[PDB]
């Protein structure tokens, strides 16, 4: 069943995103961007909580869960500036949104009303998340046009 | 119309479930499982509340409600152990779930977005209810393997 | 450099352990041992926090961290009773202890006093964790000699 | 006092027109990720609408007929490209708002309508404060916008 | 003996450092960087307190202490900008860490477990102090790329 397989891959996707946020924290902390690092660390935790949510629902609903590897984050190897990091995180959130939308499609095809209901808050959360990341990325891209200025976003905010 | 019929039948299923839980509470009380009896009594009241919620929504949405009989419960003629009661209550919740899904399917066919939205919290509640009853039945079935041990479920929890 | 490699592997081991504990919670929840499931979930969180503490220290100490894959837990394929799960968790904590000891050994060799100091509370925590898991496993093993008895004591927890 | 009754009715429209232009500014700022400036505009939008409601309440009490007109579509958003453009349009809006109220007070003065002139006094003084506040913001925005990225500071810190 | 001489010279190093931090406060104050000046003054007091801790332990352990002169700070004649000050302070903390690491080596060689235990919090504090100073220096160095911008680090933060 497409639906059971996708529900499992959603758990992996949440944990994958958690680890990618952790890699963003690390790059920021290594590069003395402690404010952005804390933001990424908080978002790492929150993603993991989302994965845990999906696991809990699956257990209740008898959707078998088999935990997959969480792959090593790949984007950090090539980030060189905060703009690079934030662009990768926007791309992650966009991918997280698609995965959830595909899962909802599969649920809709199956008439799985409970799964569709469970997913509603996550669809609305993703709208907010993509908006928030895109907005920070816009500020970062504007501020980084003047040397040193972005270092103000971090220290302030 | 199918949606209107299924929405009435839902009120009926909630009130019928309420009575079946009441029946289970009686069986337990009569057999000195006061803890399981109190649990069933609480669930009886809650399933009546769900029915009342459906009635309220229907009144607001001009869905005509014709209250049907609540049939005499009959599974409590045959119960001879707590496991038998909990199995029936599991089957009851599985029937409750099915009736909500039937109603949602009809709302979906009709593009009745308001009804589908109203139903969402009930779909999620049924997931929790079937899980919870399933888990209790697993405990009962395991503990009843040693004589007297299930009386500990009743006294300790519940 | 051996100390750096080992410090990275320790991060990996904490996050691996975190995932094995999650696996344990899933098995328990699926088999209606909700109390044991909650215990495993809490431990899963805590071992991820340990990982985070290693990453934080590394960042401060300029120990480069590159996040590795977190492997798929595999023991939940073979579990068929709580005893099996708790035994795998004991072995996991024994392995967590060994990785910390390998790390400390390398730091000692390198005369890395700060790393050794950082490790001390973890060495002491591992004593506690192996003792606690050993104690639960003994209790589980003894209670399950009578059908149903073990269930009655997940329920009291 | 047909002139006066007319202009008083017309002042409701002006307040609601201003409310919508502020809303428009809030939208432009949100769409372009100036959430601080967007919140300021949204608040002013609400306050403009309250001013209109005050006019309506007073008219009801004074038996000045109110007939609600179309609230015109804001149009300056088509051509805004930077925050400076937006704030300049909002200054123009407030200057127009001030003139409309002074034209109304002129018609009242002519009619010896002491009550209407008294009703308007706090509004004349509010407009003084609002043109000053907007002009001051526009001066800041214009200066900060001389260095790339710096204005994005104002939004994030202040606002 | 060498452990005893090194313990004495650790006291001197702490007081030396306190005076270098004082010098940094003076340069900042003189050049109207009141925020950085306050940071340096606070760090000067703290390093004097570390020296006092060493003295107190020495007295307890019958390690004779003979207070040495506190040398005049020398870097404060060359400093021309905040970057130069923070760089000298990083170097000071790097020297602080090396002095503690030499003392720990001597104690290790002597099997002096009490001295090693006493030093552990200091080892971990140095990790934090070098990270914090290095991070500030990174911020200073970036922000100073734009005329006047650094003067906002100070007044704001
Ligand atoms: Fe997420
Ligand atoms: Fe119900
Ligand atoms: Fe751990
Ligand atoms: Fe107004
Ligand atoms: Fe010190």
């Amino acid at each position: 069943e497409e639906l059971l397989d996708l529900f499992n891959r959603q758990v992996t996707q949440e944990f994958t995103a958690s680890q990618v946020y952790l890699s963003a924290s690390i790059w920021f902390d290594q590069n003395d961007w402690e404010g952005m690092a804390a933001y990424m660390l908080a978002q790492s935790a929150e993603e993991r909580e989302h994965g845990l949510g999906f696991v809990d629902f699956a257990n209740k609903r008898n959707i078998p869960i088999e935990l997959q590897a969480v792959p090593a984050p790949v984007s950090c190897a090539e980030w060189s500036s905060p703009e690079d990091v934030w662009q990768s995180i926007l791309e992650l959130e966009q991918a997280n949104t698609r995965s959830l939308l595909n899962l909802a499609e599969a649920a809709s095809t199956c008439h799985d009303f409970a799964v569709m209901a469970f997913l509603n808050p996550f669809h609305l959360q993703q709208v907010n998340e993509e908006d928030k990341i895109g907005s920070i990325l816009a500020k970062v891209t504007d501020e980084n046009r003047t040397p040193g200025l972005l270092r103000s976003l971090d220290v302030v905010s």
